[PDB]
């Protein structure tokens, strides 16, 4: 349950990312690969990389970077009312990638730590809270299909 006015911080927010795509993508996937290296064996493209050189300079990491927080941004411009956008991300990493609800919360603290690192003094506690609560509302959202598809996540 967010606020219009915490939505309006979380799509500002999200406007912000979207800017400058290419890099918070691949902050947020090399936050989460270093800080949690039992993800990247989840990534038959990735799990070669051992260093964070070595991921800063993939491009191909770059890119599904990208394809995360755009797909991301997708769910939260429909704010609360996402079900169609959460429907193929839930069963794709249910049915097929196998990805628990445990690397989700992974990869939004990720999330949180990057936008903290990239906007100093542009990121205030509104709209901290306002991200951690939208983010909070996905991975319920996620978990829920999870169990619908019979997947324990
Ligand atoms: C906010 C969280 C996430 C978003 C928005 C997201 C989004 C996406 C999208 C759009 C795709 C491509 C289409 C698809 O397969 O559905 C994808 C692929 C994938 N995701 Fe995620 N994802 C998220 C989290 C994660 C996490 C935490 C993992 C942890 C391992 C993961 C593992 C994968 C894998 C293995 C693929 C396929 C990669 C490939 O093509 O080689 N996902 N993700």
């Amino acid at each position: 349950g967010l606020s219009d006015g915490e939505w309006q911080q979380v799509l500002n927010v999200w406007g912000k990312v979207e800017a400058d795509i290419a890099g918070h993508g691949q902050e947020v996937l090399i936050r989460l690969f270093t800080g949690h290296p039992e993800t990247l064996e989840k990534f038959d493209k990735f799990k070669h990389l051992k260093t964070e050189a070595e991921m800063k300079a993939s491009e191909d990491l770059k890119k599904h970077g990208t394809v995360v927080l755009t797909a991301l941004g997708g769910i939260l411009k429909k704010k609360a009312a996402a079900e169609a956008e959460l429907k193929p991300l839930a069963q794709s990493h249910a049915t097929k990638h196998k990805i628990p609800i445990k690397y989700l919360e992974f990869i939004s603290d990720a999330i949180i730590h990057v936008l903290h690192s990239k906007h100093p003094g542009d990121f205030g506690a509104d709209a901290q809270g306002a991200m951690t609560k939208a983010l909070e509302l996905f991975r319920n959202d996620i978990a829920a299909k999870y169990k619908e598809l019979g997947f324990q996540g």
